[PDB]
C-alpha cells in the first residue's frame, strides 16, 4: 500500500502510479510542514492511512 510519486515546485503537483498501473497526478499541501521545493522531487501516498507526504 506504498506508493511513490514525484512533484514539482512549480506545478506543486506530485504524480504516482497506482495499482491500475496508470500514472495519477494529484496536488500537494501548500502548508510548510509539506510542500514541493524542488522540480522532480518525491512524496508519499497512502490508500490504507489515506495520508500524504509531500518533499
Amino acid at each position: 500500500a506504498k506508493y511513490t510519486g514525484k512533484c514539482t515546485k512549480s506545478k506543486n503537483e506530485c504524480k504516482y502510479k497506482n495499482d491500475a498501473g496508470k500514472d495519477t497526478f494529484i496536488k500537494c499541501p501548500k502548508f510548510d510542514n509539506k510542500k514541493c521545493t524542488k522540480d522532480n522531487n518525491k512524496c508519499t501516498v497512502d490508500t490504507y492511512n489515506n495520508a500524504v507526504d509531500c518533499d
